[PDB]
């Protein structure tokens, strides 16, 4: 008889998952021994102090060290933040010495500078109260850390973060890391990896968030009265209604969607001036409303295009500065009719009531390009014109939530943020 | 009986060909007056000692001290430098005194400070050896500018140029100004603008081009052999002939497209590490090859993406390091393989001899997802599978053109470089 001792920093869920798993399955008896350090981790590896750890990633110089398994699962890798800053904001990033996070961010952000830790309290205190900016650490962290009060950003969709495997003292445990390999890859165990962990920490992040709905001292009996445009104009039961309700679901609040008939002379916008309703999604975050409502992050990026008459000049303009001299139809008050005026000054474009109208006068030659956002337009041909692709998407601009001017709205709307970043948005686009 | 006089800075093109255009159809005396800076133009202007001026982009300060027609044609603007950097590889840049481009250039690139200076001697000495890593200035610079051996980068599709417009002291010249701005749209003369204008500044990039050729003393009654690859793997009488070719034709070179029947198993990249052909394209630029080939800039990335069959895990997966525990299929010493052991290490990639072997594989279920470039995944489909749009591209890599490791190549490469710079590889790209 004898005992298998695995490593673990700090808030280890993944190593405990898995080797439970595979202890109990293959009958081992484990021990894990707490290392303050992923450092001290791999020392203890190489060296012989323990038998196995985890969630290391494999490189060249690592494997004549000690002696690796295959990619066995991914690793959860956040930014650890004050806030809940994004890589591009940071001038000072914290970094685990030893770890492969040290390249990863030279490579994709050279100008942040790295400063070496070891362990949770360095990160810590590097952070509570300190030079660092952020620190860039795993999933071992996210529980301590963010009941210092931390945020976090998910960097694995963000950042290319690479597989993560099983490591061994250099030719020792050959035979039994072969079969812990080759049981983790079955699809029992690779499925219970995705979902448990996943579950794990999205909890600790919501409970984080829902602590601080608590804080704010918000009256979540109240019903959050929301509104989703329906003037065709940038986007809509789909993408901004998940995000919207999804975000509620997330903070705990309940919010409800009302509608009348309205609005394309009914403005929606007027009733969250009102304060009649507190919720208002998609605004797409012109200058002349900037300043009428509060606003969330943005949660999509719609793409400006110009529609023509089909086989009308096609390569004739290869940029929108270069319309000088065409008629170009907007909707006056419209986003699109700002927007030109700040890309084509000066110049006279033909303003239109509607989209409907806006088109029609395209059809009747009245006028020769009218400003779309694609998916929009691609809308428009399901339920005899096209884009100019030369131009193509002359610009990209951007859609929030936006929230009554009162001191409720101005509590939701940095809420409604963070609700949204953790969220997986991407995939609500795409289902639409 | 009377005179117009309109204001010139350097080179101006576009003004004389505009005024040149309408003293001749409304009968004027046009008289030119030459100012030393464009901000001097722009006082003559709101004080009176000139009539007109051109390629002044309009703002709402600016309407307040002279008047403005609406813009009649956008302008050449142009990166100044030696050796033909890019603004985002510039730290210092050199800035016209009154312009737009004080505005454009921290909105778009902030962390660039500007020095700002007045006229074209001003700007030589700045960039003639000094401090300044580069000038933002309009076309009345580009005759005198690539004189003085410096390089462009046309910014005109880089970056929004906003269009531009003729202007008067206020409230003078109003009716004349009219006239002026309603010929000034008419399809002819923007016709003419468009074309003659363009004709003019791409003919002296080329001429300093060409001069580069014969200052480089290579042999141009020498016959380039060029190869394009046909083994399916990123791209092809399509994109790459057409960069390849054009370019040729940019530097007066005579290239002749040779061919057999091969490749599979002939690898063009051997006839290039023989020497026996100067060029080859496309090529990924691996690491792999990095060395036995020099490089041009790079002309096209495409899009890594997964194919997978169809109704097959959807959603299950939204980044590639989650395919830890799947079958990706690659080809032996294809650059996917190499990418993957990067992305995915140590990681047990199934490796084929083909393209259509590495296809059959996944239909075979054999395999379960395989790595494919996206443009040539949609031709397959056109001469019972598809995308995982959930992973979607999981990278985007960089195609070139390789020349032959030798002495001509070595001078070929960095010409080719600066050639394809002068395209217009969207429309190429478009038309494929
Ligand atoms: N205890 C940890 N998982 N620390 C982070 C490790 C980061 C990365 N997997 C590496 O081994 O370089
Ligand atoms: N002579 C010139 N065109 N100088 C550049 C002017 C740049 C820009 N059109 C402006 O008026 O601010």
């Amino acid at each position: 008889s004898t005992t298998y001792k695995v490593a673990t920093e700090a808030d280890d869920v993944v190593t405990r998952v898995l080797f439970d798993s595979i202890a109990h399955h293959f009958n081992l008896e484990i021990e894990y021994v707490n290392y303050p350090s992923f450092n001290d981790i791999l020392v203890a590896i190489e060296t012989g102090n323990a038998d196995f750890a985890a969630n290391i990633t494999y490189t060249d110089l690592r494997a004549q060290r000690f002696d690796f398994s295959r990619p066995t699962n991914i690793e959860y890798t956040y930014l650890y933040s004050y806030g809940g800053l994004r890589l591009p904001e940071l001038r000072l990033v914290g970094i685990p010495k030893g770890t492969t996070y040290g390249t990863l961010l030279k490579e994709h952000y050279p100008y942040i500078q790295q400063v070496e830790y070891e362990g949770h309290l360095e990160a810590l205190t590097l952070l509570e109260s300190g030079r660092v900016d952020g620190v860039v650490d795993a999933i071992n962290q996210l529980k301590p850390m963010l009941l210092k009060g931390l945020d976090v950003q998910l960097l694995n969709d963000q950042l290319p973060i690479q597989p993560v495997s099983i490591v061994t003292p250099k030719g020792k445990h050959s035979a039994l890391l072969g079969k812990i390999e080759k049981y983790a890859h079955s699809a029992h165990v690779q499925r219970l990896l995705r979902e448990s962990i996943q579950k794990y920490q999205l909890d600790i992040r919501k409970q984080a968030l829902r602590q601080s709905v608590v804080e704010s001292g918000l009256n979540v009996q109240r019903v959050l009265r929301v509104k989703l445009e329906n003037n065709p104009q940038y986007a809509l039961r789909g993408i901004s209604a998940d995000v919207v309700f999804q975000a509620c679901e997330m903070l705990l609040l309940k919010c409800e969607l009302v509608s009348n008939g309205q609005e394309t002379w009914e403005s929606m916008f007027d009733d969250l001036q009102d304060k009649s309703i507190d919720i208002l999604a998609p605004i797409t975050v012109s200058q002349q409303r900037k300043n009428l409502a509060y606003f969330s992050e943005s949660y999509y990026h719609p793409q400006a295009i110009l529609v023509k008459r089909e086989h009308y000049k096609d390569d004739v303009y290869s940029n929108v500065s270069e319309l000088v001299a065409e008629r170009i139809g907007v909707i006056k008050d419209d986003f699109f009719e700002e927007l030109l005026q700040q890309m084509l000054p000066n110049k006279i474009l033909f303003s239109y009531a509607s989209q409907e109208e806006k088109v029609q006068a395209l059809l009747n030659k009245e006028v020769d390009y009218i400003v779309l956002n694609r998916a929009n337009f691609n809308l428009l041909l399901r339920e005899p014109i096209v884009e100019d692709t030369m131009i193509g998407s002359f610009y990209q601009y951007d859609i929030a939530i936006g929230f009554a001017k009162n001191p409720l709205g101005a509590t939701l709307a940095p809420l409604f943020s963070r609700a949204i970043k953790m969220l997986n948005t991407e995939q609500i686009i795409h289902t639409y």
